[PDB]
RNA sequence: GUGAGCGGCAUCCAAGUUACGCAUCAGAUUCGAGACGCGAGUAUUUCCCGCGCGGG
């Protein structure tokens, strides 16, 4: 899988609406996945409406979506897509903080997707960039394009299970918001600041903003233990 | 063409109501406007201070 409509044909396994038009000129990406739409391509041109909020993310001015993406863009797909997890097999939900967990300490080693909207419905299939190393995981949450790294996120969880292994009372060393919202999102409270070394500290700033997000899923004082996620595509298939 | 470019934390809200600086406490005890200015002592030079003259 190299591109997000991708996982159209090839975990859906839906054949392209009908009514399509066929590509007949010079090469274009899609407006919304960059996929090139060649001659003998069904595609479509840019109909999106004025509630569309995503102009920023599109790849490309060339007004062309290709028909993968059509089928991305119902409305049963972004419901379904909301908080999924796209690999070659399936897709899952990681709405869950135990499936976020497993997410990010054991991922799946396939070529994979991950989605999570910060919102009621958002567009994130099409700007989701594929996973090809599960060393260094590409999530889109909402509108911020997040890098997660398995590995600093299971040092910040030890470095966490070593500051408070014997204080009854356990503390966050760093302080986490879910939505990433808060002013005070990854900066170190004062539990850490003043139970932590100096190396701990440093690498507790300078983790990416997406190991923050995870962290403020993954890190509590019970730790969820990960759970593979329910296969969905068959829901989605259902609803659609 | 710096994962760039583009993007109002913004709108609305009474610190207010009620409450005695008040009650009590000698500026008192002693003592004169009534006393204080020379009619006090001889005759012509003696030791001396400034130097004929000032002066013990
Ligand atoms: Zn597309």
């Amino acid at each position: 899988m190299r591109y997000p409509s991708d996982v159209v044909d090839q975990v859906f396994k839906l054949p392209p609406d009908k009514g399509l038009l066929t590509w007949d000129n010079d090469p274009v990406a899609c407006s919304h996945c960059a996929r090139p739409i060649e001659k003998g391509d069904l595609y479509s041109p840019s109909s999106v409406g004025a509630f569309f909020s995503d102009t920023r993310n599109l790849a490309s001015t060339s007004r062309s979506i290709c028909w993968r993406c059509l089928i991305l863009r119902k409305k049963q797909m972004l419901n379904g897509l909301s908080y999924a997890l796209i690999t070659q097999d399936g897709v899952f939900q990681i709405s869950k903080d135990t499936n976020k967990a497993w997410l990010f300490t054991t991922p799946p080693p396939a070529p994979f997707f991950v989605m999570h909207s910060s919102s009621t419905m958002q567009h994130l299939c099409w700007r989701t960039p594929v996973t090809l190393d599960n060393r260094l995981i590409k999530v889109r949450y909402g509108n911020n394009l997040f890098v997660v790294r398995p590995e600093a996120i299971r040092e910040a969880l030890e470095i966490a299970d070593r500051m408070n292994e014997g204080q009854k009372k356990w503390q966050a060393p760093i302080f986490l918001d879910r939505k990433a919202a808060d002013s005070g999102h990854g900066a170190l409270t004062k539990a850490g600041r003043e139970h932590l070394s100096a190396a701990d500290q440093e690498f507790l700033l300078n983790i990416t903003p997406g190991e923050r997000w995870a962290l403020a899923y993954i890190m509590h004082s019970k730790r969820p233990q990960p759970e593979e996620p329910e296969c969905i595509t068959s829901k989605i298939l259902e609803k659609l």
